[PDB]
């Protein structure tokens, strides 16, 4: 028993992270076969960043103007394209630690674990959720973009983040692997508004099943609510609405924990109105709304991967 | 900018990590060199739990007895013997993917990463404290014993805990890898208390340093304490003795704030008297204790690990 936030372990993904260099821009490339995927903005200088033409700011570049590092080996690059903001050198050696991946793109309220890398090496691994304004509230430095975010299902590795910025408010913006950002952020250094961001009820909801699991259960109470009502208290406290496929995918924790879904919600519907009172949830003081209801499923029955 | 809790990369200990089985008991080992490490309790079947004698229920195995398999891979097990409470497995098989390594014995309120096992297979990585009562909040199921917590200084890896428990109060209790229990606790299935746990305020202080570097700052105030008055409350709130060493640990993070470490002791203070007022803290709605001064430094400074 217990509950973590857990992320999933990065062996398979440090095998694929290199350096490149591009002028006097270093940051992280994904190294996937004979393909090495990194941000666009390797090939920006400081004086082009406000309003980049990357189009003609790659013209003036050549294979040999990206220097690609593995660790301590050189890779040689033998083609470069530019798939909308992601760069794709094409490299004469197929990455031999390469696992069975695929590229994903994520859905807001979705989770996954981001490898923060400098230099092409890896510095730490952390469990991230897409929030529904598209950002991340992730922890990167100057030389973090190109770290990616993943999921892992047994021995498959489905990339869905590739990190690019952060805004001026000090949270995170990227793209998925075929280089389009999630949500309405471009590379350049101007004014970006996020938007508002909103709490992931399903995830909230999730997590106090988890907590119920995991014996803490004191905010269990004895009244219960209807989807249209608890909406109604969603939009006052800036919940996503709860829909069917919600409920749906809570069917399995509902089931394991003899809690009827729409129960769990008028728990929630207290906790929102009056608050914790100054207790916890597991180790929380706050509603945590970063684990999706496959991640407690995940975490309370010990799935691992080959 | 951003913090988060943040484990070490774990592809290093991934590839040392097997599965052991004895009897019916099947559960985690750490194959560094020739060695395979893991609970001894792997001997035990469930009527031995209560009181086992250990030597004696070691006698009645051999070497053939312990099936040792790395992935789909059979090691042959050429030598048994017991340190403390593990089992040391001679193999005939260097392993091939052991990094650098150290077996270090940490102290109460160090962190470290801790790689969830199941089978020999990786399930998921976080971080952990020591408590200051020897225990760890983890999450662990059945199957996990033998899960290993440890540091990565670049190439270096330091293992410093091997799960072997779950306490009836859903706490983990565990060894260093010469096998010697952390606290007071016992591999045999009886009463134990963990005893009074506190809060590591070296850490606190260290977590609101990390919160002035990344923008949260409403709790600094206009007043100072000393080193005795502030014991005086962390003594009222269950809190750890500061020390000069802990002050002296905290200085690099004072210079990088420019607020002196009693000046941030008057802050915690002012928290811990008057709460936060339904306010938050780095995302914290209460009072953070998992992050050293080191790993603060570590996270707002981006040090990699080969
Ligand atoms: C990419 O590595 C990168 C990173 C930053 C940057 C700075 C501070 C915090 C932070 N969090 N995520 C990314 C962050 C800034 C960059 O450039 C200013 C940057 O590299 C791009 C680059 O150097 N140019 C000129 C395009
Ligand atoms: C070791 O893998 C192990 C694990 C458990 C156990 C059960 C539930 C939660 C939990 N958290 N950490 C460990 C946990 C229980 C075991 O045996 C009852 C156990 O293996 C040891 C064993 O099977 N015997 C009989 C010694």
């Amino acid at each position: 028993s217990g509950f973590r936030k857990m992320a999933f372990p990065s062996g398979k993904v440090e095998g694929c992270m290199v350096q490149v260099t591009c002028g006097t821009t270093t940051l992280n490339g994904l190294w996937l076969d004979d393909v090495v995927y990194c941000p666009r903005h390797v090939i920006c200088t400081s004086e082009d960043m406000l309003n980049p033409n990357y189009e003609d700011l790659l013209i003036r570049k050549s294979n040999h103007n990206f220097l690609v590092q593995a660790g301590n080996v050189q890779l040689r690059v033998i083609g470069h394209s530019m798939q909308n903001c992601v760069l794709k050198l094409k490299v004469d050696t197929a990455n031999p630690k390469t696992p069975k991946y695929k590229f994903v793109r994520i859905q807001p309220g979705q989770t996954f674990s981001v490898l923060a890398c400098y230099n092409g090496s890896p510095s730490g691994v952390y469990q991230c959720a897409m929030r529904p304004n598209f950002t991340i509230k992730g922890s990167f430095l100057n030389g973090s973009c190109g770290s990616v975010g993943f999921n892992i299902d047994y021995d498959c590795v489905s990339f869905c983040y590739m990190h690019h910025m952060e805004l001026p408010t000090g949270v995170h913006a990227g793209t998925d692997l075929e280089g389009n950002f999630y949500g309405p952020f471009v590379d350049r250094q101007t004014a970006q508004a996020a938007g508002t961001d909103t709490t992931i009820t399903v995830n909230v909801l999730a997590w106090l099943y988890a907590a119920v699991i995991n014996g803490d259960r004191w905010f269990l109470n004895r009244f219960t609510t209807t989807l249209n009502d608890f909406n109604l208290v969603a939009m006052k406290y800036n919940y996503e609405p709860l829909t069917q496929d919600h409920v749906d995918i809570l069917g399995p924790l509902s089931a394991q924990t003899g809690i009827a879904v729409l129960d769990m919600c008028a728990s929630l519907k207290e906790l929102l109105q009056n608050g914790m009172n100054g207790r916890t949830i597991l180790g929380s003081a706050l509603l945590e709304d970063e684990f999706t209801p496959f991640d407690v499923v995940r975490q309370c029955s010990g799935v691992t991967f080959q």
